[PDB]
């Protein structure tokens, strides 16, 4: 029956799920009468923005929407942190590869935005996160073993009752460590990152049939079909699904995502090197033909851009393609070095001699974001979220430091500068002298630091020299001091040890602290660095960003007239037929209760 | 008996008196086994070749933007390579107070064309003694470019060697 | 071209090339040689645990933990 879970929600005990709900119902156990809608928001609020809703309201047992009874006692059970009661939940599921990486994923993100009470969210929620992707683990190494074949196939279908989501996005959505670390997950995103290409391939010999075309067609590639088609056939008839032909080969060797990444490379090292040619050697008040290929070039790149915006997801809603669009990272390294070049290329043209040279240093801070655009692929991830976490403590840690030091040297300088000087009436040599002086010695060497005597380049005799001249010291013999020079060196030592020392090693202990917890963290984060790298390299189309637009040309032909590309993606997600969907969940539920 | 090779002679006798010198150190330090070696030369070195490229690129960056902003077009292409990659390296290693080394015209000569006996092209001048672009500019883009490169990444370099 | 017919060698080789931990213990006691058979068996483990590249699972844990 419908509405027994309804008050099944209704009498869930105080907990921070049940904060939200109540945030939520505003526009204890037993009062209310809650919609299941009103879950299934917070819900997709927990597991994120991507997937389809769970619960449409009046529509049960009937936009899938299936009625599963297993997966509504897990459910209610995950999100009140019940230990004992998930368990018990865990074994009324249907698909339980599933289950496991959504519940690690909602308690992940669960236990991140409680902030008030850390008792329970740290310790409770993140053991059961980590205990649930361990039985994710085993129940798929169980099933790895026995058939190897099969598991890769249950990797990538379609579980209509998790919002339409497929088990890989959920597994490294959450940042599942030891769910990539195995080796089933590693073997099908090399049989994805390889292509039509057949594996066991050497890395230098993509490299060398990319150059040379006809040492491919030797027979120097072992390809994906012909060690198919030759040990399938053989083995199967021995021991009791077409031949690749003549002009199909080049288009699959161009299809492959892994020859696509270096003639990617290699054309942005050509980028660089023409912009570097063309920003230095030749730069004349009219844009000469060198500096045009530029502008074709960046045409190319802006046209590549709106594709990406247009088909990396099929949400169907601008507001649903742009927020999850602008939710990346390199995507907003790209749109602000778009952004630079476009205010460049309008100041560019102004025909008067004032924009002229700013728009040439708007050009070269673009050269700087393009050249940092090089290296947020090799290094940074693509995730938005888990940056601001480390770089909003560290950097708040870092100013408050570097304020206390800042107060330190301002209090040096003035009273350095207050003993031994007559008033000076000149404000720039002010704080040339007291905020400056102060700020660079405490780099210097202790013995060069030392540069004190009474009068070499100070000239006071009429008020003061104007050629960069500070005042003398006031002097009260012929060529000395009033002060005493060892006075002067006594609190140069006290200042220069308690500035040297204590502060900076704080310093260097707290930055040193997180490089070593960041080195040393993992061996894990460049198998995760590969799967960022796969997407964005599948989907792209095979020709350079130079003849890119020649693609464009074609893909945006065929958009308008009749629909191509049919599954926009078809080595992730795919679609199982129903006859087979049962004798699938049925093998995994078998290797469920033997594990 | 022809003079052109007698140097290169004496070249290939100093690598193999280098290669004999090695020869005495492999007797008390190194292991005789080839295999071994492999498995930590590689990671190692692959390790340190990608950092290095790391730290290539940004370097690269900060010398041809700096050069590019107060310099006139400059037709001698051995000047280009000369202050855009050289220069940057060579600044990394200094100190701070050493690093600072700006000012508007000390020895560069752009009056006519370009001075031949080693001289770079000067900045480009408004006033008389003075460049169109504030020092203090280059100085808190010095500032950036130096803590970037001289913290962030070295210290990654030292964490994997020293581990 | 001494090759020697010792079936206590037989069953330990078989035994320690498939990775069992308990059918080469029972395997061992069979042996003649004890001192030579343990120190191949750890060179043919330990190598054989170098040159799997594939599968981490099995080839760092049992056939290090064997070897030792
Ligand atoms: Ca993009």
């Amino acid at each position: 029956r419908e509405e027994t879970l309804c008050e099944l929600y209704s009498h869930l005990p105080s907990c921070f799920f049940l904060r939200k709900l109540a945030k939520r119902v505003q526009g204890l156990p037993g009062s209310r009468k809650v919609c299941l809608s009103h879950v299934s928001e917070e819900v997709r609020h927990l597991l994120g923005s991507f997937t389809q809703p769970l619960y449409i309201a009046s529509r049960y047992k009937p936009a899938d929407t299936v009625w599963d009874p297993g997966r509504d006692l897990f459910l209610w059970a995950v999100v009140q942190n019940n230990r004992e009661l998930a368990e018990i939940g865990w074994e009324q599921c249907r698909d339980c590869i599933a289950a496991a990486l959504a519940a690690s994923k909602i308690l992940r993100k669960l236990a991140q935005e409680s902030g008030e009470d850390d008792s329970e969210e740290a310790t409770e929620m993140l053991e059961l996160a980590n205990h649930y992707e361990k039985q994710a683990i085993g129940v798929f190494s169980e099933c790895h073993s026995w058939d190897a074949q099969r598991a890769q196939k249950l990797l990538i279908r379609i579980s209509p009752s998790w919002g339409r989501s497929t088990c890989l996005w959920l597994a490294l959505e959450a940042h599942d460590k030891s769910f990539i670390a195995h080796s089933g997950v590693q073997a099908l995103l090399t049989q994805i990152w390889c292509g039509e290409l057949s594996v066991d391939n050497p890395h230098w010999k993509v490299l060398l049939c990319m150059i040379f075309f006809p040492l491919i067609y030797t027979g120097f590639l072992t390809f994906r079909r012909d060690e198919d088609i030759q040990r399938q056939a053989e083995r199967t008839q021995q021991k009791l699904l077409k031949p690749l032909n003549c002009s199909s080969r080049l288009m699959s060797f161009l299809k492959s995502p892994q020859v696509k990444f270096y003639w990617n490379i290699a054309s942005y090292f050509g980028f660089l090197w023409l912009f570097a040619v063309v920003l230095m050697i030749d730069f004349q008040t009219s844009p000469s033909w060198r500096e045009l290929l530029l502008y074709v070039w960046l045409t190319s790149l802006v046209c590549e851009e709106i594709r990406q915006l247009y088909h990396d997801f099929d949400g169907s809603g601008f507001r649903r393609k742009a927020k999850m669009y602008i939710k990346d990272l390199w995507n907003i390294l790209d749109v602000l070095s778009i952004v630079l070049f476009i205010a460049g290329l309008i100041c560019r043209l102004q025909a008067s001699d004032t924009v002229f040279y700013i728009g040439k240093v708007i050009l070269c801070i673009d050269f700087i974001i393009f050249c940092l655009r090089l290296m947020a692929i090799f290094s940074i991830s693509r995730t938005l979220g888990p940056k601001i976490i480390i770089v909003r403590r560290m950097m708040l840690d870092l100013f408050f430091f570097m304020f206390l030091l800042s107060i330190w040297v301002v209090a040096y300088g003035v009273a350095k500068q207050g003993i031994l000087i007559e008033n000076e009436e000149r404000l720039n040599w002010i704080i040339r002298g007291a905020v400056y002086e102060p700020y660079i010695t405490i780099f210097g060497n202790f013995p060069t630091n030392i540069d004190n005597t009474l009068f070499d380049i100070s000239s006071c005799s009429v008020n003061a020299s104007d050629p960069l001249k500070p005042k003398c010291p006031m002097l009260n013999a012929d060529n000395t001091p009033v002060f005493p020079e060892w006075l002067t060196i006594m609190m140069l030592c006290v200042y220069l040890l308690f500035a040297n020392i204590l502060l900076l090693n704080l310093l260097i202990a707290i930055f040193n602290y997180t490089f070593q917890e960041v080195q040393d963290n993992t061996d894990t984060i460049w198998k995760f660095q590969r799967y960022e790298l796969i997407k964005e390299y599948h989907s792209r189309p095979a020709l350079p960003p130079p003849f890119i637009l020649l693609s464009h040309l074609i893909l945006f032909i065929r958009g308008v007239f009749l629909r191509d590309l049919p599954q926009r993606h078809k080595n992730f997600r795919q679609e199982l037929e129903q006859t087979e969907e049962e004798e699938l969940l049925s093998w995994e539920a078998y290797m469920k209760d033997n594990y």
